[PDB]
């Protein structure tokens, strides 16, 4: 079979070029109004195919700049706008999570929310088509709905561990004596909201014979049922840029890496293929502070750290042992450099992180995170 790298090349080779399109797609935007200006332009074009042309974006009438770099800035700027929870379209999947899901109440304040989601889909399809990344990460059920993959109980674990444990208990044991009913209770605004799960659900006891249906219905209620129109509108915009049978060569994890440049960063594999300079070592106390700092960093900041030291967002295939610099192969390297009062600097070409010798873990935490907040 094909690994992710071979799948991506296979994918790009089928994404054949349009020639019935204007060769440039021009859009002029003002930074203060980048979302409305982008929405009116992208939702206004004749054919979605116009968005496949080379992007020529101009911000605030700033003339004579690289049309490739400003495109990358636009994708970042429009991502922070589209995925802002204050707009009511997307929301955080949980108070303790940073992953996003579609807000079920998206329509309450946005009567026109369905065209907004189609716009977000077009932008997402544009990022994939033009080889650019979106800034934002969604729950795994989001990527699976894009691929028409069924939402399973395992997907609940990555979002809510305590309810996943409860549903896994139900699956593994006879739940009849608990007298569970085909209803769902949700805690919103200090009040219980009961929702039967099928007609007459309050009178239907969850037994061994119907629990698979029960779990399925709970899964749909949590991730699918209240967002089907928003997701359909998003997919409609996305498939206007990427044919939906082409996207299906990827699984959910590959798709997230392709769209948003994100995934799990095995901190171990990072550790074993790390080299040290000028007195540092694996057992050195600053180094073991560095590694537990990275351990307790969220999955996004682990990525932003690698970008800071490498200069790229992706992890190389087969792990960190095949990591490359600018003049050939080079593993990840931490060097003693400087004095405790300075912030770490990274050298792009040699994948080297010049780390000052910090006198405390909490100091290493802050002085390291402040050097990455500007990436
Ligand atoms: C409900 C408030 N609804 C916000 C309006 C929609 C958001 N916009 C937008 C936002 C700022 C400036 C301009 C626009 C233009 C319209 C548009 C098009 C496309 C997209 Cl993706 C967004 C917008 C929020 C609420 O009540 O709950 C807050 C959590």
């Amino acid at each position: 079979s094909r690994d992710y790298k071979r799948k991506y090349e296979f994918f790009r080779r089928k994404l054949k070029k349009q020639n019935d399109i204007p060769n440039k797609f021009e859009m002029k935007l003002r930074r203060a109004t980048v979302l409305e200006d982008s929405y009116r332009r992208i939702m206004g074009v004749k054919r979605a195919d116009f968005l496949k042309a080379r992007l020529w974006i101009e911000f605030d009438g700033e003339k004579g700049l690289d049309y490739g770099g400003v495109a990358r800035e636009w994708f970042f700027l429009i991502s922070k706008e589209m995925f802002n929870p204050y707009y009511g379209l997307f929301e955080y999947s949980a108070t303790d999570n940073y992953t996003l899901q579609i807000n079920p109440n998206s329509g309450l304040c946005n009567e026109d929310h369905l065209s907004y989601f189609k716009f977000i889909g077009r932008v997402a399809g544009m990022a994939v088509y033009h080889g650019k990344l979106l800034d934002g990460f969604f729950i795994r059920p989001f990527y699976k709905m894009m691929l028409h993959k069924p939402i399973t109980l395992h997907d609940m674990e990555s979002v809510d561990s305590e309810y996943y444990n409860s549903l896994r208990w139900i699956l593994e044991n006879d739940p009849t004596e608990l007298d569970l009913r085909f209803i769902i209770d949700e805690e919103l605004f200090g009040q219980t909201h009961q929702h039967e799960l099928k007609n007459g659900g309050s009178e239907i006891v969850v037994t061994n014979k119907n629990k698979k249906e029960y779990i399925y219905l709970v899964i749909q209620w949590r991730f699918v049922n209240r967002i089907q129109k928003q997701m359909a509108a998003f997919k409609e915009g996305f498939f206007e840029l990427i044919p939906q049978d082409l996207i299906k060569i990827f699984d959910e994890n590959e798709l997230e890496l392709l769209m948003c440049g994100l995934g799990d960063v095995d901190v171990n594999d990072w550790r074993e293929h790390t080299k040290y300079k000028n007195g540092y070592s694996a057992n050195h106390q600053v180094i073991q502070w560095f590694w537990k700092a990275v351990l307790m960093m969220d999955s996004e900041k682990r990525i932003r750290l690698l970008q800071f030291v490498t200069g790229t967002s992706r992890v190389p295939m087969n792990g960190f042992a095949e990591l490359y610099g600018s003049n050939g192969p080079q593993s990840f390297t931490v060097e003693q450099w400087g004095t405790p009062e300075k912030l770490p600097r990274a050298h792009t070409c040699f994948n080297r992180l010049d780390l000052p010798p910090y006198e405390s873990f909490e100091e290493l935490w802050d002085k390291l995170q402040m050097a990455i907040e500007n990436t």
